[PDB]
């Protein structure tokens, strides 16, 4: 549900743990504040400015007019600090939907936060696409663009324990029930669930691959049914275990381009990486192909139905997954990620 | 939203969390088993029934038929365990809300585990009383009663933790913007949070006050407005930083009455206990009296618009506070 | 105020406070004695004699001559042990304000213990500078230079102490009154006094910035106005809730350069250490620069007006603080 | 006076004293207790400080209240009647009781003008100053002040002082010899009374009590006071000296409400206070120890202290002069011990 969504960004704790990410806000915050002349004396369009904070980056980098549009309640806290901040004659905070409210003017440049998990969940990225119809035609976006992660992994604990979650229901006298009828039902729960958390790079199999989307030239519509073809071509030999997600954005202005990523080779965000389990993993052996496609249907939660067709061309055996990615299955703990068994080559105890 | 509570509840691992409570399903499978003539030849309605537990409970009693409803796609999931243990010549699955469904019959008693935090939570508590219509005049309710206790207690370290989250907006230069202005907007969000977790007894500053509801004689209206009245002997001098609450339910058969209790003083539940803080805690001295009420009001969201208010009678020290059950702090690790 | 000031310095039990701080009157024994050659047969101004101690010293490193002037009435005390120790051909006490008092020549070495909190506290650094009308060309000064170190911390446990105590002032209802409207003001009061006491360095986050006094060239109302720049490379990601602060002194003679140091990883004087705390800490990454100003002005009240000014220059997060020196937290033990 | 109204400016010393359970709460109840002595009446807080004796005595229906303040915190008071809504009640008067001017006559004064052995700080002064103010018959809150004095006996506490004093007494300390200020610092710690608590078991004989009736004494009488003595031993030993508390009396119309900081009362900010011989006297259980305490004012805000005290049977006199306005505070928080020999059973 919409409200819902709305409702979870009315509290200021969660834009409090949005702010409160480092490598998130200071990026933005350098993206804006070194692209100064993309800004300087320009027309903004803030699309879900959220407690406001890029649109004050906006306005430090001296925007001479800031659009500040929100949906939740927030909005009108966000309005509370444009006047504790003396900013009434430059930010104008717009409650309601980007979609919906109207705009004075035409804006030079549009500032969003629109990424979720794997980039694409929330479905905020459309509105962000949508708001286009207010930029001018020399207009920039910022991100600029996006770019989603795709890498096969191997984690056999990960694997396993979805079974040991299931297996809860194969027993024959649960205080007299037998439960075992509902075991397959279970594991198929478990295995739908995209799982949100960090790991080893060592976990992965391949070389990731890069499926970018160009925010400036991209359709709203294009984001209802995005295919993701993939063809991996495998360093280490074992099983793969599913995919492993994550995402880099790009703000390209006019003086430097500056980078915000989430992949696992750099500090975490509140957006970790996300794994899609194969139910049935793939042997591959160093050297062979992964080829697959990895599909993303918009459905009516703001989210997606994730399908993953895989296959290892040298053997030709195929696993084919569905994933709901509105229910992921948060299982980050804070432990320090361990490298996969048999990485020491070198004697541990010299 | 109803469509995202019974999404909620649809869930296996949802009903596998709650199964695995040994002492809910265990004790609740006491109460039914040791009050077999209360079942043996009747017929049962089960409010909710989720995977079906409840209801295998009362089979495995000799009852002779028994209407399992459930609203949530979990329904399905029931039937496929109702066919696989042999049992569809006695259990019924009607799949549905319990105010919408038609029965054949009315019922000698009524099954559930309409419970939440601080017993009223996510009212399923209604549904329970309306099913009452489907009630034989001499019928019978398990749970038959509904204990909520609150308790006073002390403690600076959670009170603390909120209240440094809650500091952030006191920032007047955050990466140069001043927060500061909502401050009091974040701190009224923080210390609205219910704090759902377990704690040592020992915070306790006096003994609990008892709110208890008669599932039998109460009618679904009541619980439209709920207003609990409490007046506490302080125990112990100091700082009073909230209110503690948890709850006991009892299964009043013929043979014997079962208790089913989530206190501190017993092992821990899925219910844990919850705690409302006060943003500015009360101080107290041994032998003062801690009177007020806590007034919970339903609303059009599923849920209670609750107001806590508490005063020391000696020097007039008053709390008043808002507690918002829609946002809970799960703080148990 | 100046009455206050020498009130204080009369009692003999604060001079026995000071004496006993044996790093102190040891290493000013040791930096008079081990430099016997800037004594022996010379001409000395001893600037607040106190008991005499210092002037005790120089006496036993030959010296000919040495005025003591003391404003206190610890100057009849002084004379006492002058008679009493057979130096009254040797040490002259002199009554009186070093700024007023008449001495009948010039001196080759002036000797003080002119040092407070901070380096500046207690402001007598201005008198042993003005005592310079009474130095010879070239002659030397004991101590010879004053270093003041700063460095930011992090100790959340001071922060929510002093946090703690101010929250008293946000109660709604002490004993039925209203107090939250004095919050802004209690706030402002407690952060603006400066925590005197020790710690372990592990709270330091970056390396400590030097500022110098030159106290043979230093002219007085250079302390009237005291400007410190600074800039942090900060070694560790954290919050910083404020500025550590502590000094040592050089005595430069012409046989060694002895150094008293307040240090934290020195061992303990009455000086201890003293930290600034911020309303709101600043959050800094590793790499970062804290960059800003500690600005000290001589006020009427024989104290400083403290604004510190300190920003993360990455993100142009700033903090502004006033410091009152006159209203410290003596918080060691 | 400067430096005293500066002391009171700070908003952590109004905390500290309001978070005196045992004076707050009991002036409270005082208040709240004798309503007809305040429902609809002029009222004079004097000295309001943060204001909440002015708060009380409008919980307790007052129609208006002047609150007096010579400190900066009458700002701070002030803050507290406008966002109290209280405004066409209480009225903060900056400026010291002495020089200001009030409008009306009031039934009813109020304050807490206690200090060190009730007198110190010299308030009480102001406080009977106010009643220029008073209506013929008007009440006085607190109503009458009883200081207590006891001998005590307390020999570690004797010792220290000599223990503290004799670091005067080296030859050579870092090569000077100190030995000549010894009886100097000797003298100084004695003249400090020290404030801290102690076990109600070192106190040799009951407590007299010297009494100021406010409704009925004037200013002046406390610029002289003469408090004399006469104790009756209950212990025989060695006294150290005399202990001093005090208590204070609400006599209103419905009920007479007691402030007490005796020692086998709660601790309060107050404290106990005790003043040392410089030469013990012996006493036996039985003998007489007669003589007298007069306290002094001095301009210094406090009181210049004179205790002669002898053991009547045996003619052992002993002398001290002390300064009340620099008093040694000593209260550590440990329990504190009772004299030894005090197990008349078997302890084990
Ligand atoms: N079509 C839409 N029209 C208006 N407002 C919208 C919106 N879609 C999302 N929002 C808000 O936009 C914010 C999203 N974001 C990120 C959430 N992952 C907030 C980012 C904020 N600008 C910041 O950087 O702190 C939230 O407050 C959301 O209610
Ligand atoms: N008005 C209603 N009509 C029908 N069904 C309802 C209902 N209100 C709740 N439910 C279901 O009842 C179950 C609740 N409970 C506990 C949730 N805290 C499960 C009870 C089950 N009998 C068990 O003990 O495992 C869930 O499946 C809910 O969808
Ligand atoms: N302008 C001044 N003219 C004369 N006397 C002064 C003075 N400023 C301070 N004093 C005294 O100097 C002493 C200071 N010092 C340091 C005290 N923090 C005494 C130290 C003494 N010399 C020792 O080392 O034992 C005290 O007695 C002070 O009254
Ligand atoms: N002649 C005088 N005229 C006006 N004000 C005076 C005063 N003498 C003392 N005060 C104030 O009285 C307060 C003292 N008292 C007790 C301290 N020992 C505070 C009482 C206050 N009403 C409370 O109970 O909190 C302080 O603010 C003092 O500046």
């Amino acid at each position: 549900s919409a409200v819902q969504y709305f409702q979870f960004y009315g509290y200021l704790s969660q834009q409090q743990n949005m702010m409160q990410d480092y490598v998130r806000t200071g990026t933005y915050q350098r993206a804006i504040l070194q692209n100064h002349t993309d800004f300087k004396d320009k027309i903004v369009l803030d699309v879900g400015c959220g407690s406001g904070i890029l649109s004050f980056f906006a306005a430090q980098a001296g925007a001479r007019k800031i659009y500040a549009v929100e949906a939740s309640t927030m909005a009108q806290h966000a309005e509370v600090l444009v006047k504790s901040n003396n900013l009434t004659d430059r930010i104008v905070v717009i409650p309601g939907k980007v979609e919906e409210v109207s705009l004075p003017e035409q804006v030079d440049i549009i500032i969003s936060e629109p990424m979720g998990y794997m980039l694409f969940n929330e479905r905020m990225l459309e509105s962000y696409l949508h708001a286009k119809k207010y930029l001018k035609p020399s207009g920039n976006m910022f991100p600029t663009i996006g770019d989603v992660h795709l890498a096969p992994f191997t984690d056999e604990q990960l694997y396993m324990e979805q079974f040991t979650k299931a297996n809860f229901w194969y027993q024959p006298s649960f205080h007299g029930v037998d439960l075992s009828a509902l075991r397959g039902a279970a594991v198929d729960e478990y295995f739908r669930q995209p799982v949100v958390d960090t790991f080893d790079i060592r976990i992965l199999m391949a070389k990731s691959v890069k499926y970018t989307v160009n925010f400036l030239e991209a359709k709203e519509g294009d984001l209802h049914r995005i295919e993701i073809p993939f063809k991996f071509h495998m360093l280490h030999s074992g099983l793969v275990h599913g995919l492993a997600f994550w995402f880099d954005v790009a703000f390209i202005g006019s003086i430097m381009t500056v980078w915000l990523s989430t992949a696992p080779t750099e500090p975490l965000t509140h957006w970790y990486q996300v794994r899609c389990l194969f139910q049935s993993p793939l042997f591959a052996k160093a050297g062979d192909t992964l080829s697959g496609t990895c599909l993303l249907i918009a459905n009516k939660r703001q989210s997606y139905d994730i399908s993953i067709v895989a296959q290892v061309d040298q053997t030709g055996s195929k696993s084919s997954n569905l994933l709901d990615l509105k229910n992921p299955f948060f299982r980050y703990t804070g432990t320090t990620p361990s490298p996969p068994p048999g990485s020491h080559y070198t004697s541990p105890s010299e």
